[PDB]
């Protein structure tokens, strides 16, 4: 499960939260092994007696998944950045085992883009789309610096919090977001993550449309492996499409670096370019 992260070694133990300090409210979702709940957490942060958090409950007993649980928690406690999901700790007293994360009030970024298409309710403007893209790219610069390969960067795996703050997580193959070498050879690197970031840019600029939406799963695999490129979205300025093309170079060593992609998006976000569809 975490074999590709073997080079990442924790400095310290995970934060432990007493079960009685967690008060479950309602389900936010499920999926990947499995249930996510909104909850109140007591005695976590000094500033607030009680605070909202998101709690993931482990389904398995197992005891293989217990080893995976501990390793996952150890890796998540290392990820400390403004644009990476914030992990608060575990609860190991009793069953099921719990993982506690920061509550991000606006939910996943894919749903957010779809519900704010053509909080402040309404369509997201160019400056806002660039700000979302810049934040994801900032998170990816941090991951590249840690030599951490995400492997499933997609808007469904990002969260939106207070003031449109965006953070990268992984809520649980995402073939449509993968480069040819990942599909064909399961080669996952900083370079395959940058290709997926180019696909995330495409999702942002299409307001959360599915990549290769016109194709079946089989047609998409073949088209990616044969070298076809996603079309420039209507809301996408030329400056932004050039970034996508840089992320999508067939040769991984030719792809633009995430530091340059982030710096370019910062430059555009702090402007933005005078672009009208
Ligand atoms: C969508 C919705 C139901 N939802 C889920 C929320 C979660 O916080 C969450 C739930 N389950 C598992 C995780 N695990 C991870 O993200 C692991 C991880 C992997 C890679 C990186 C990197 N780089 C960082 C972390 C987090 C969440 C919070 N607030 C509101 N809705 C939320």
């Amino acid at each position: 499960m975490h074999h590709h992260h073997h080079h990442l070694v924790p400095r310290g133990s995970v934060h432990h939260i007493k079960r009685r300090d967690i008060v479950l409210k309602w389900e936010l979702g499920e999926g990947a092994f499995g249930k996510v709940f909104l909850a109140e957490c007591h005695n976590l942060l000094p500033e607030q007696d009680k605070m909202l958090v998101a709690v993931k409950a482990l389904k398995e007993a197992s005891e293989s998944a217990r080893q995976d649980f501990q390793r996952e928690a150890e890796l998540l406690t290392m990820l400390q950045h403004q644009h990476i999901v914030r992990f608060f700790g575990v609860c190991t007293e009793g069953r099921p085992l719990l993982m506690v994360f920061e509550y991000m009030r606006h939910g996943d970024l894919n749903r957010f883009l779809r519900s704010h298409g053509p909080v402040a309710p309404g369509p997201l403007g160019l400056g806002q789309l660039l700000a979302v893209a810049s934040q994801v790219a900032a998170g990816m610069v941090y991951l590249a610096g840690l030599h951490f390969v995400h492997r499933d960067l997609a808007t469904r795996n990002c969260l939106v919090g207070q003031g449109l703050v965006v953070k990268i997580g992984d809520f649980g193959l995402p073939i449509r977001w993968m480069p040819p070498e990942s599909i064909l050879y399961r080669k996952f690197t900083t370079e395959s993550d940058v290709w997926s970031f180019g696909v995330v840019l495409w999702e942002i600029f299409t307001y959360g449309k599915q990549p290769w939406y016109q194709l079946s799963n089989t047609e998409a695999i073949d088209c990616i492996t044969q070298g076809r490129e996603l079309e420039r979205p209507r809301a996408c300025p030329p400056e932004v499409y050039a970034i996508m093309r840089g992320c999508w170079q067939r040769e991984p060593q030719q792809r633009h670096s995430i530091k340059d992609v982030h710096a370019r998006l910062q430059a555009l976000a702090q402007a933005p370019p005078v672009y009208l569809d």
